[PDB]
């Protein structure tokens, strides 16, 4: 526990550390291999933003028992690449830092599991697999976005979702012209034993060639002997899920609903608004499980493979709410991240084998400034658990995108080889750190 | 030891940082063993938006710092400071409250200086150290009443209380002539640490209002209680003891030291309407002016001397200012600065076996790295950087002429004994008691 001892107005009621942290960081350290990895990702979820939904949801002296409780922490670099020159491109998309964890190669903004040449690289995924590990893929976002997407599909566009799309902006991966597919098709070939999330409206479409050429890529999985889920009721009522059944679970048509409604920032919105309080969003439905129950099941499932497993979660919609200037849409998908890697630190702890990893693809826009400030860009009040006003700021686009930044940032980690994201690493070290951790071997 | 990139960045493993496992490195990085000497450098809103602009644009995104990023032991603290009224966090700290964290232990609100939120003064590391019969040494590129050096040696009610004038007018209850402990600078010449270096010379012109040294210089005051005081680098060299029978006060500016890289300041759309700007040395800064690294490098030589140990704080104070300019040339020139301090101490501590180095800021700041292409609606600048890439820095949350400090956690850094308590989420009151612990202090008040 890191929270504050007790009186933060008082001398030393403020401090997070109980003792000496050298003996019990000694015991952290552990040669022996992993078992199973639990790889989360908080898409932009930069320290600003941990900082923001701490202050938030849990007070200044608070302590989020999932997200800060990894003992191992660092700071680590995402930038990408230009394509044209090959020289860094400071401010990293998604897709591009996505590859570079996945595959331990830095690419270009827009690429997806391809390096700067347009060449595929196999990805942690795929090795997993290839080893005889299960292997599960979970978002709350689309299964065709950046996170979910960069372990199971090489496309030169990652705007190549479905076979319409693919023709049009990446000739050379589309399906009827020699290539491997859209994402989706790619997802469906990679056949991780579980994935979940969203984008069903691309499994709509139906394929210009191949094998199930003329069907809907909905009807494609189901005649490959996936099992189909929309809803909790249904996941829940999964038993098994490996390379025989695969589980395949899509719960929106894009992205999955975000848990918290509150209103957009808007100029001198800290000034000219109300402090805002963070509600339940009244849009979402029950029936849609969460990322710590999606995780939950994932989990489940995959322990079934005595070899080990690799898993990867993907709080997706933190990166969508600070690009919308949402505070408490951003807050909530940091609460919604935090309660899945409590599921993943629960198992790991448990278990004894299992390095659990939670860090970001970037940095992004949000910022903690002062009450009184009168910024340029967008800017809200918020109440928080500490019953004091929080003023959050995004200031870097005029667009309606507020955009990402290229700070370092935290890479946190539990577990065998965890001592590897400690100090200052680099996205695509963390390829390799789990590659070596779990004692898998280049295949493709 | 090196965390530079492999090889070929576009090729696979060639960004990579490390070079093996880290586990068994890690395992010998960590002692229980006591600190001797604890070296503190603090780069004023030095937060890792500042790390990363300034390696991305001196060393390369691929790129090292030999000092800020060859510490091996990591983590974030928080820094929040209070709201004097109801005792609740404000998540956004100014300088002085949060430098009194981590010299005190104790949270406090935006003006205290050395107090907590009921103006109660708390004894600070370096006062301790000194109690414990410790070397001790209080360095900084800026003003010596300004917050990060001040907060070691000083007890006010608000940070503006510089000397007799602002002190009797600000902090009734603090000026000498009202019973108080006096003004910053007199309450600094009154804790008598062995090495002061920095800047902050016009308040030493003040004459005091009353005490043992009424109608004298601030200045004159130090000479009349055994200071040795130096105004150049020259001169900084020529000394060879400072103890506390021959203390060391170094006087190198009126005010803040001039920055060393000369850029242009960020301006609205300056990133699109402005040509990409390259850093050039500061013309108006003369080289006989110390710079951090050489005034660090003098206090760990005169400190060392002390059998017993020594307390030394560091501080690249200008990085802030900068930021607060919009500057990012100014900005990034400054952690370089500070960067080639942190080498000295490293250098230092490698070899002396049981000295515990840290490196952190006192709270984030504005900067932030953006897209080449983006309509930002703050201030903008495009930067040529060592990759020969472009990168733009933005200052977003300000429409004044001041860009504003951010709340984020940020990277501390450790090397050397009992490093291990920065590594995870811990606060800046949890650093006081880390350096207290480290050097088996005990509380005191002299
Ligand atoms: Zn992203
Ligand atoms: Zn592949
Ligand atoms: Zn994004
Ligand atoms: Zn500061
Ligand atoms: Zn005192
Ligand atoms: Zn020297
Ligand atoms: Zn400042």
């Amino acid at each position: 526990n890191r929270a504050a001892q007790g009186d933060i107005t008082a001398p030393g009621g403020a401090r997070r550390l109980t003792g000496d942290q050298t003996a019990a960081l000694r015991d952290s350290l552990s040669d022996k291999p992993a078992k199973n990895i639990i790889l989360l990702i908080g898409d932009g979820m930069g320290d600003s933003e941990i900082t923001a939904a701490r202050n938030y949801a849990e007070g200044a002296g608070g302590f989020f028992k999932g997200i800060d409780a990894l003992p191992l922490t660092g700071q680590y670099t995402h930038y990408a690449l230009n394509k044209k020159t090959g020289k860094p491109d400071y401010v990293t998309a998604s897709a591009a830092s996505a590859t570079a964890w996945s595959t331990g190669v830095k690419t270009y903004n827009g690429a997806l599991g391809v390096d700067i040449h347009e060449k595929d690289h196999p990805t942690i995924l795929e090795m997993a697999k290839a080893a005889g590990l299960a292997t599960g893929n979970v978002s709350t976002a689309e299964l065709q976005a950046a996170t979910p997407a960069a372990l199971v599909a090489h496309v030169t566009s990652s705007k190549c979702y479905g076979p319409s799309a693919t023709s049009e902006k990446c000739p050379g991966n589309a399906l009827e012209k020699g290539g491997k597919g859209s994402i989706t098709e790619q997802l469906l070939n990679a056949r991780a034993d579980v994935t979940l999330g969203g984008g069903a409206k691309t499994f709509a479409e139906t394929a210009t060639a191949g094998e199930w050429q003329g069907k809907t890529l909905r009807e494609q999985a189901q005649a490959r002997g996936y099992q189909l889920v929309s809803d909790a009721a249904s996941l829940n009522s999964v038993t098994e899920a490996n390379q025989q059944k695969p589980l395949l679970g899509l719960f929106a048509d894009g992205n999955m609903p975000v848990r918290w409604l509150g209103p957009k920032a808007t100029y001198h919105g800290n000034i000219d608004k109300p402090a805002v309080t963070c509600t339940p969003n009244p849009q979402r439905n029950d029936s849609v499980p969460t990322l710590a129950q999606m995780t939950d099941k994932a989990i489940e499932l995959l322990s079934k493979n005595e070899k080990g497993f690799f898993l990867q979660v993907a709080g997706a919609s933190i990166d969508a709410q600070d690009h919308a200037a949402n505070p408490c849409g951003q807050i909530g998908e940091t609460v919604d991240l935090d309660e899945a890697v409590q599921r993943a630190l629960e198992f790991a702890k448990k278990e004894g084998n299992t390095l659990v990893i939670v860090t970001a693809d970037h940095a992004h826009a949000s910022q903690i400034v002062a009450p009184d400030t009168k910024a340029p860009g967008l800017t809200q009040a918020l109440n928080t658990k500490d019953g004091a006003v929080m003023v959050m700021s995004y200031g870097n686009s005029e667009e309606d995108s507020q955009e990402h930044t290229g700070s370092q940032l935290r890479i946190a980690a539990y577990g065998p080889h965890a001592a590897n994201v400690v100090g200052l690493t680099d996205q695509t070290d963390l390829f390799y750190t789990m590659k070596a951790a779990l004692g898998l071997k280049w295949s493709h």
